[PDB]
């Protein structure tokens, strides 16, 4: 039947994950968003811990965990920040489409390297031209005896400075009337390989630690054996990979959320306007449940899609459906806790703010919430047919 | 661990529900609502499908459900009709103090009865001078010798004209200054006691076919066995039937909502504007999408406040939360619905004017969305403390 | 320079329909709703006060006034009753294509009568099968020598029953490749014309005191001389009279929400819950606000729109803008003055749920809320070329 | 009657105003908004234009404008930039209180050295105690012999290490129970007086490039000339202040949406997705004409309170409107207007998420949105006795 309780396993990561969220991120969470700098350290205490690359099968090395405890653990990680909690997840996010749709070798070699050392990994897909529509893109891999000569640039790649491998999806026919479903082909790109032209650091409004550069291929050439399933089937693995990655992007937009109410709770429970504690005027604490409702209907909603995708079902619909919600509860929520505090929540020494600039990438990244709620509605209507 | 799977005999409940709403309520509920008459038919069919009176123990001849099957039948009887389904669950409502703080005499006796035939019971809370305030009605029940003596008058109750029994709520302690944990007192009033004087029904905007009237009580004689745990006791037994009452309202608000959203889909499937089917505007497509989202989320939030009381837990803030939304979600995707169907929406020869209609009152009784944010708001602040 | 000051004569025409409204209509609205009677007297009345037919010019008998005096007193008589100030604006939007474009025999034919006796006319453009696509109606009209045959049926036409004579838009031209601006060609068409078969009055949510019927046309003769500017050019005169009908319709709507705000004023400064003031809770008050900060602006938007109208611009960016929000806000402002009255909102013999059905067809009627964001949209990209 | 057209004066000052915003403002706002220094040039050529200390009368030496001209200056400077903007803006709130509460003498001396040469001036009234109560400040004046002594501290003081001169509320009454239209006492206290301690510039989310600082008083003496009317007055004079400043502030709201919703327009007609121009997609369509909607109902909203001041009335519930609903609005086009742009709307090289940051303190400052509510609901509940 129905069931809403966790297993212990999956208690004692939750509870190892918060304890290292709330006492190594926190503290320096600010220190690391203020200059801008790579948390290196995080990463690699995150690494000791076994909070990263969490997906790798246990044949590889790695823990082979489901979805769902990759979701809480990213959800407690997000609560501690964002900007570490997408640098982590960067290498799940890459790893996915190997790990899914890789052969032993593959596997073996690309992971087993992930799981000896704290190693990164990109996903370099979106294009200075099309990132909403992937079919759109232009890169182009051309084949040349056993080796594929990959041209273009990618914009937007998280770890991009710091990846050692890339995968990267590449289109290999030259037909522009070729269909999606034939055209594109993913490749698995050392990053020494020659050829390739990493670029600046690019500079956005929130989750200033995270590394996120453009990537510019110039004749590079990859080795036929770096090939996923075959040509043209780039485009297939690169559309299933959303289906387990985007639980865990909603899982940390919910984290964002629960520690923008926490910090809007625990300081309307000291502040005191026009004689009352700001928690006793109607307005604040109508605001505060009508936050705790958005932050709880997400959480049902992404632990459903992760339990859905677990289960050997298709969870593209309830995938879009947390994704966007999660997504927009977050900006809601951030704004309001910025607005409760007032003056304080303006300023650059709490947290809130922060966060507020934090949540706008929800609604960007991993799918914009147009492109949720077009593919919502093509399930629905899918449904009634 | 979690899981989002119904068990055989509750999908065997959903299934014979589903096929009495979808084969019975529906070709009668645009009749029903328009000549405002009583589905007394309905209510026959569904007591003897073993739909109604479903939390009654087994050993009073009851089918001894939880409040989860109880919530999937109220959300098919409510994507049926929501008049009917009202008619159906004021019969739990008005049981849920009796199973709850009832001896085995008073149980037997008052549900025995319940069992054998389709009776019906109500809820006499309500009074016309506080609805939302509870401890501020003003129905006396005067204890003399082995009886009590009650006068007062309530208003807005749920088969009120129709009833076997009420439950009624009266204030037994005289002193205004007294605290409500101890001014309270429950009673089962017969409804064929001289001095109960049924008023005339009531006529609303929305659930037309079911029965609402307000009742006077003129020195009705009720005997002290007919008492419930005891003199101020009541107070605790009428907040407590909420917390399994709730979960069950908000059902019947998800299944209306997805009522609408099949009618709004199925309409949209066909209608054609500008050269292209209805469906193929994006705007519609994205209405479409939000609407399942919130359907999806308010049946998840309900889901999870029933699991939560069925575990012998507390479920105040979950049953809260997810009655509000419901209630919130429900009047939306009825408008909405309304909106897409354009002009034939606004007719009265289609189902979509029916449910905006009928969607008002899950913002209203059974605790009023400001009601149910102050709920959320006490739970959340004294989560920190 | 700027000014927001009415005239003297504004002045007067504004007490003369507030007086007539709060005096006359508000007594017997209910009961017309209620029963679904066409309200002869209250239309035979503002006809003798002159607050019908006001767009009618001097020459023709009318009194010539602008669309800023029409908003205003459409406004008024819209608090007083949302049907019968709908069955008034009928005869105006009506009439609208005859001044604006026909010459001074059919001007002085068709208005001297209405100026003469308080007839009824029409405005009979929608069809079955497009209402919103204006260009996808399918009437035909076949010229045979010096008559025109007219075949076809159109639907939702307020005052179909009642009109004297209807405005008739047809497509001349049979070829379906022909563009929208010369295949419709308008009809000065007599209500006792042999061929025209009116349906049965349809019973819709609100405005039930409206007459709103289907007209059927079987081979009509209508002579050439009934026929506008010419062959093709119908299409430009129905799109010419939105420009000067949309601000009525958006000062009905905020008429109806200031109806509204202030039924759930007057009932929140008396009724008591907690001990306090139903307006002294902080949820209630803002509610209030926010209200009247919707209702402020959409007032606002409409005389702007009626301002630029009357000055000899083109104000469909600011008519849509102004129907568009003022449909929204006349919604939102019902359903939660429906809020307000608790459980005497949801019940009939209070005025709220009758606005809260009402107001629906102010997002449907004269052009969907879709259509007016598709025309801010198109007005908005334009400015930018 | 009413009237939607400017003067020509007024005409100048707007295209001398949108000239000097879009020619000098804009190619420096984002070097001066990421370095945070203080736009001095920009603060001088604003001068020498005539575009500050707009509110000084003609006696004194200034251009005597009224508050309709300062709007409309103050939202083409806010479309120039909202920091620059809001510094300009300092120095009329700061002078107002001794504009219109001040005799000959404080005027002339306070007023013509404005008049004379670029200096700035400041409004001391927000503590760090009490930023929304403004009755539950601290800070004590005690007046001894021809002096006033004056201990405490204020917070988030715009212009508070540039200005000359300070406008200074002060605490005159000890007595806690004393009522708050007796026990505050305005000052005008020179910023180079011993006993001022400047703190130091506070780092705020948004408008970096604006002078926000703590200042700390510490036994400062003030002649007894430098008071305004007298003593326990000041609080009278601040809260008038307000209408006169508050459309203001509305105004520059208005003008930072109108900045984000042209960057948002400007881009979606050249960026293409899917094959099709931005524009072309009916969601990125309807949200530019509900962002359009939003931007000319606020604007629409300040110059009607702008005109009620300016006529002698009271605009306490225009101007709130206005405040209340052009800070919301300016949120709402800001983060649409970053949506729109995808990726490179989260980028810090592109003009929208400036915006995004800045448009928060508009429901902050200047009285946060509750407090406008709370203004708004109780003019309409004075309205209704
Ligand atoms: C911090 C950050 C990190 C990132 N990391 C990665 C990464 O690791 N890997 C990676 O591959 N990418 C990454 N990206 C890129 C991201 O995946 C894309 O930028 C995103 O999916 C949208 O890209 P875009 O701006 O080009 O969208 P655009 O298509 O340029 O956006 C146009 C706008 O119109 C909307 N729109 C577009 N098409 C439609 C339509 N058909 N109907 C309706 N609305 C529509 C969009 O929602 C958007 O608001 C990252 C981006 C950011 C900001
Ligand atoms: C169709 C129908 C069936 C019903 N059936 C039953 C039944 O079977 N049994 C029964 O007992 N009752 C029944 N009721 C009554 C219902 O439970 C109550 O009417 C409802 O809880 C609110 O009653 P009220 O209108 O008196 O609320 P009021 O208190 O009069 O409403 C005042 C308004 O202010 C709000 N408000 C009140 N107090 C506060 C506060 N402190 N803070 C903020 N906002 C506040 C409320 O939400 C409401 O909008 C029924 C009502 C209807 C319409
Ligand atoms: C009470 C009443 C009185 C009326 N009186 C009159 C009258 O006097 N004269 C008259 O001529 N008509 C009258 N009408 C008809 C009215 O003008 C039309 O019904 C209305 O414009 C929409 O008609 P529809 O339902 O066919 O719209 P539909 O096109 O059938 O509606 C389809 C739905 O999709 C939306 N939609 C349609 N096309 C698009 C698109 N391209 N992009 C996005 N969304 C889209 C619409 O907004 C709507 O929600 C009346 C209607 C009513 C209810
Ligand atoms: C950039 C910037 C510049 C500023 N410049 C100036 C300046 O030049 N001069 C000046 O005097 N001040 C200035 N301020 C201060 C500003 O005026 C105040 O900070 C603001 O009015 C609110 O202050 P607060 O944070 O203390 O509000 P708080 O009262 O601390 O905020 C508490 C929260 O609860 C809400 N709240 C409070 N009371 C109630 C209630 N009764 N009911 C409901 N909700 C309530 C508030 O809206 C807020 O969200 C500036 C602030 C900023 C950020």
């Amino acid at each position: 039947g129905f069931s809403f309780e966790f297993t212990e396993q999956q208690k004692e990561f939750q509870a190892t994950a918060r304890k290292f969220a709330r006492e190594e991120i926190i503290p320096v969470a600010a220190e690391y968003d203020k200059t801008g700098e790579y948390p290196v350290p995080l990463i690699r205490r995150a690494w000791e811990l076994g909070l990263m690359n969490t997906h790798i099968p246990e044949n590889c090395g790695g823990l082979g965990l489901g979805t769902f405890d990759a979701c809480l653990i990213s959800e407690e990680l997000a609560y501690g920040c964002t900007g570490v909690q997408t640098a982590i997840e960067g290498n799940s996010l890459g790893q996915m489409p190997i790990i899914i749709a890789g052969n032993d070798q593959q596997k073996k070699k690309y992971l087993g390297r992930m799981t000896e050392e704290p190693l990164m990994c990109a996903y370099c897909v979106t294009e200075p031209g099309a990132g909403s529509d992937v079919a759109g893109i232009k890169t182009k891999a051309e084949k040349k005896g056993d080796e594929y000569i990959i041209n273009g640039q990618k914009m937007w790649i998280t770890n991009g400075g710091k990846a050692n491998w890339y995968f990267l999806l590449a289109r290999s026919d030259p037909d522009p009337k070729a269909p999606a479903n034939k055209a594109f082909t993913g490749f698995i790109v050392e990053a020494d390989t020659p050829g390739i032209q990493i670029g600046r650091k690019e500079l956005n409004m929130g989750q200033r630690c995270s590394d996120t550069r453009g990537i510019v291929f110039e004749d590079v050439k990859v080795p036929k054996e770096n090939v996923l399933i075959g040509d043209g089937a780039g485009f297939k693995v690169a559309m299933g990979a959303f289906d387990k990655t985007r639980p865990v992007v909603a899982a940390g937009a919910v984290g964002l959320a629960q520690r923008a109410l926490d910090e809007a709770t625990k300081y309307a429970l000291e502040r005191k306007t026009f004689g009352k504690l700001l928690v006793e005027h109607q307005a604040i604490s109508f605001m505060l449940a009508e936050m705790a409702m958005k932050v709880e209907l997400a959480r049902m909603s992404y632990q459903r899609a992760a339990w859905e995708v677990d289960s050997g079902r298709r969870n593209t619909y309830y995938a879009s459906i947390a994704k966007a919600f999660a997504g927009d509860i977050a900006n809601q929520l951030a704004t309001d806790a910025v607005q409760i505090l007032g003056g304080n929540g303006f300023n650059t020494e709490y947290p809130v703010e922060k966060l507020m600039r934090d949540a706008k990438i929800y609604q960007i990244y991993e799918g914009t919430s147009q492109i949720q709620r077009l593919i919502v509605a093509r399930e629905h209507i899918d449904k009634y047919k």
